[PDB]
């Protein structure tokens, strides 16, 4: 069932903003989003190797978790979830219709909160970690299914994909595909909120772009895939999210804005023919009650 | 962009439930729907009978108002519901997220209270209603995409298909073409609300099976291709809408609850090889406040 | 395995020969052709019936029973075919292959002959003859799978459906969906050999044109749903088969020439944006030695 | 047209021969083989190196020359083929459909003479040779495209996968994607003809089995991807062939008998629930002369 749902989503072409810029709708999955892909990589993995006896205990910032308890709930695994107390209310709920278990941590401590109190919890409970900011599997996920869909539905023609780094998953495996196929051909750019700009070599911070910029670089993050970065205000990702559900119909959460607003940005430094391809992680009924 | 994004949803079996049951997800529409189908299809006829000059007016228990709404948000239609104020609340942000305009109705009016404001509108505003239970693009809609589309997804065998009659566009589609294949060998069961049995004969009343059992019969109601009429009472729609999203992962809606409970009494009366399909026809979501 | 590989065939835009051209790549099925459509639908309703117990015998020179023959050898049914010993080495092959009885009957002669054996065949084996001229389930087929998929690839767009007439199965199936979708929005276009004109109201005579133009007006023919008929000559035909393959790198076979160049006739009839769908109903490499 | 229609083909499970097996039918590519994939990504490379300005050459005797001829036909590219005069009518037939030029050098002498005569004609034409069993993307094709595929439609559960070595392409590019998934838990095997056994440190001879077994190892064949080789005889191949079409009415070429003949030698050494795979790279009625 799961192996089936997850994944082949539809891209659109964004005419009312920008014919240049194609969004790939991972809200189609099963879950709601991206994040089904690396939960069910993660999740074969660990079954495989025997690790799962005790369930699985895994911090996030929503949408991972959601994968996990849905794929969990399929399965017949304990699914514990810690996230930050400042993740939409959206996101508890869905975790609790799952039957998943959650620990809130406090919101200054973010994602690292989160990670903390997950390692207690396993040790407590002898539940798994699968690890998204260290697991392989995860950007497998995307090298072995995003990248591949993402690479045919442009029909071999992308000039840039640009993507929001939360574990880097994404941009790392999707990256590794189309330098495979393009070369210096095309760009890999990454999104990250000007508020929180550590891949620009900055200090991390607060911001409100749900689902990026954990305040760290993810040990996945295969940064020899990419090319530049970018950074995005918090109200403009919020105002991109609003426009692309106004101008297109497209029902998309917070993080899609923040990718829509830089692939703008990347659109614009280029030319009238260039192929801009980013990604809309989930919808924006995860978010009715902040969007 | 909607043309090609609506439909050709994927069904899944509900091994955990009951195998002889599959239930096909039209959450995975863009308007996270199966009103996504309906609403193209009746928008379409009326754009080029050149009735949308002055936008859309359309009474809704929530869905079809949605699928409108976005559908208008893309194509450049102003879009107006009425909506009874007794529907979820998630239905009235993500209307107002699509830039749709909204008129609430009296709860104890039903949709019939909606219809009338929605009359109302029409006139004052010259908005076109597309009268979801009289236009037969909405049966058009099921009889060209859902039911073609469930006939091979089963491998054309199917022993019974169970649907809620709200607009009864779905049941008189699908029973069309499942008829027009199998003849007397295929049983089409209506589904309706315990609390609201009009389709067997019964007195109109309120219930909390969002989306079905409007109260009166749907004058575009097929009822040359309906076998039978089950009734689900309204805690056992709740309570399979939860044991769904617990035991096989799926982020299903009330009335996807009640379609699965009475697809149960289906096939409990057939034997251990029975082929039973039914519709999920939206996500759970939608439903955060109150299911 | 039938039920899942028949059907779902891609569409593709005759750029190099007119951008306003469609084309429905049927060879794309299991079987090579359209046919595999009409077989499954004719067979799965024998069987049903009971009527498959001793066989099934048919009278075809062409691509009914490559169709049958295929699907008769996976599902484990005798498969008998009556076809005049005029028939090409290639074919003959291809339903060996397959597992078919070929019963050759006198050539000059013709399909008469194949028919009066085929009737004898049935009483002396009680083998069950299909009739894909008088079948309804061959009209079917197309109603419920062919016209569904052209509706929605053509994004529920189409000025004019032009399709050859063989059984008259794929004209009636897709022209009742399109009619009741588009009305007299859409033109339905029957395509049949200038040498044997008999839906124009003319005589019976030999052509080239394989697929097309049995010299009878087909019982399973739905006339109402028909607008127009256009003639083609042999050499239009093989000229454009020929053309497909040099242009459009389509290795399609002598009635997809002969729909292609009736479309084109169409296409040329009509405004600039007008949108033109036809079939590609084989493949070319069924006819090397002729083409 | 050519980006859209390659790729994303069907599998099946081969109950009649051993439910154990998985067969991936590549002869649904609009060239009617699995060479369209490494075809394509040969010639979007060229392209994007501008190194096809006076068009391409290539010394092929099997299924690459016809994907070329295809890809070229339709993108506007002149294509030279250098084949040995013993090289059949059947192919010959189809290459001159699709306008490619023919140029056929002597025959018993073999694959040498037509490798020679392409570098001469590179030479005085300044046609580029893409020269498949050294370039890269032929291996691309098959780990961005085939191997995918296959991980997903296998629903990410795979002991085995089975294949013959033609140019190595398609073994090495999904063997990347089964051992990246599954390491040591997936079997790889390497098909070749047991009179022509080189990759198991044999001598090369002539053998009859279509498509596989070059007679040297590809310099793009990723040994370290591959755990077994077995042998295959040229009747076993041909036997296969001929029951997969009797009892699956699977219309498969030579080289789909041998991977299955294989295939089914892979499955019998391992459990009952073992999931096998393998590739049926073309169809039966391209051999209508010797199958
Ligand atoms: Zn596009
Ligand atoms: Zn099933
Ligand atoms: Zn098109
Ligand atoms: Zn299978």
């Amino acid at each position: 069932m799961m192996e089936r749902l997850i994944g082949s989503t539809p891209i659109v072409r964004l005419d009312s903003i920008d014919s240049r810029i194609a969004l790939k709708l991972e809200k189609n999955n099963p879950g709601g989003s991206v994040k089904d892909r690396p939960a069910l990589f993660m999740i074969l993995d660990a079954e495989k190797r025997g690790l799962l006896k005790n369930g699985i205990v895994e911090p996030t910032s929503g949408n991972m978790g959601i994968a996990i308890a849905m794929i969990g709930a399929k399965r017949g695994h304990r699914v514990i979830l810690t996230m930050p107390e400042t993740m939409s209310v959206e996101r508890r709920k869905v975790l609790k219709m799952l039957g998943a278990e959650l620990v809130l941590t406090p919101g200054e401590l973010g994602m690292k909160g989160a990670v903390e109190k997950a390692l207690e919890i396993s040790r407590e409970t002898g539940a798994h970690m699968l690890n998204q900011f260290e697991n392989p599997y995860n950007v497998y996920s995307h090298q072995f299914t995003t990248g591949p869909e993402i690479l045919k539905q442009m029909d071999y023609q992308i000039d840039a994909f640009v993507a929001g780094v939360g574990t880097g998953g994404t941009i790392s495996g999707v990256g590794r595909v189309l330098k495979g196929f393009f070369g210096n051909g095309v760009k890999i750019v990454a999104v990250e909120p000007a508020k929180s700009p550590v891949l620009s070599g900055g200090q991390p911070g607060k911001h409100a772009i749900q689902g990026i910029g954990a305040g760290f670089v993810p040990k996945i993050l295969d940064r020899s895939v990419i090319d530049e970065v970018i950074t995005v205000e918090d109200e403009e990702a919020y105002e991109m999210a609003r426009y692309l559900a106004k101008k297109e119909g497209l029902l998309v959460g917070i993080s899609s804005g923040a990718n829509v607003a830089a692939a703008l940005k990347v659109a614009q430094k280029l030319g009238p023919d260039a192929r801009v391809v980013t990604v809309a992680p989930d919808h924006a009924e995860r978010y009715l009650s902040i969007l």
